[PDB]
């Protein structure tokens, strides 16, 4: 991923069929002559896409240009959570299948993992970082606590970035709800809010859509995570 001061990010394509399908989704769903109402609704959660690109010395060397979710931010704390209770897809093999189960075999319960995290820390003017090892050592018993490092800055606990969180995240799960023609696999939700009285913009958009295959079912694990987020989420509002 590479930062771009035009306000985007250049995503470099996985290696097939990974990228290729990434590539795919997105011109799917951003296809100018577009009238399904439901990929209409979805651009709203997803970064704006500016289509691919390459250098123009290497045009072998391909890149989705994104929009950079976290650019209209002064000190952006963003954490990336994987949403579903597969992070395997429906053609994975059964290594695959088990490299995935074992990489946090808890998937199937919590429905989600923190992939990672960068707070802003008000007292030392400084971000405190997790990387993957953090959300997968979270069980049951520390999911909620887990969770919530995101929110707290140093002095105080965000509630109100959580309440807006579950806000955005159930725009989401209507969205979820009202479609049974994509289910997304291995897929994140990108959360961002404003670290430095009235910082109060927020954004949760999905994002990392390696995986998303055409289906005539609601997915019905990504629901579960949402739902199971949105309980986790409304439990530290009581914090
Ligand atoms: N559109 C975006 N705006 C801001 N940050 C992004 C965006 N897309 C990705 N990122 C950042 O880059 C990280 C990796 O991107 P992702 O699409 O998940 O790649 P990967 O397929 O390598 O997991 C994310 O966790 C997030 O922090
Ligand atoms: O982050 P880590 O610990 O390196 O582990 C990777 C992580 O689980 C990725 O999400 C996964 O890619 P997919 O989500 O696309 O499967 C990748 O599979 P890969 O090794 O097959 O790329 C894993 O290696
Ligand atoms: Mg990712
Ligand atoms: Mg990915």
């Amino acid at each position: 991923i590479l930062q771009h001061p035009d306000g985007t990010v250049l995503k470099q394509l996985q290696p097939p069929p990974r990228g290729p399908r990434e590539l795919e989704f997105y011109n799917m769903v951003y296809a100018a002559d577009c009238f399904d109402g439901v990929l209409l609704e979805l651009r709203k959660y997803l970064p704006k896409y500016y289509g691919i690109w390459s250098p123009p010395t290497a045009p072998n060397d391909l890149y989705l240009k994104l929009e950079d979710v976290t650019h209209k931010f002064n000190k952006p704390c963003i954490m990336d959570v994987k949403i579903g209770q597969k992070s395997y897809d429906p053609f994975a093999s059964s290594e695959k299948i088990q490299q995935q189960v074992s990489k946090y075999p808890l998937m199937e319960e919590i429905g989600f993992l923190v992939l990672g995290m960068r707070v802003y820390h008000v007292h030392s003017d400084s971000y405190e970082t997790e990387n993957q090892h953090y959300g997968r050592s979270l069980t049951k018993e520390t999911i909620k606590d887990g969770v919530s490092r995101f929110f707290h800055n140093g002095y105080c606990l965000r509630k109100d970035a959580v309440a807006a969180s579950i806000q955005k995240i159930e725009k989401i799960l209507q969205w979820f709800e009202n479609q049974k023609q994509l289910n997304f696999y291995a897929s994140s939700l990108l959360f961002v809010y404003e670290g430095s009285g009235s910082g109060g913009e927020v954004e949760v958009r999905m994002i990392d859509f390696a995986h998303v295959f055409p289906s005539n079912t609601i997915d019905e694990g990504y629901v579960y995570g949402l739902k199971h987020l949105i309980s986790v989420l409304r439990s530290i509002l009581d914090n």
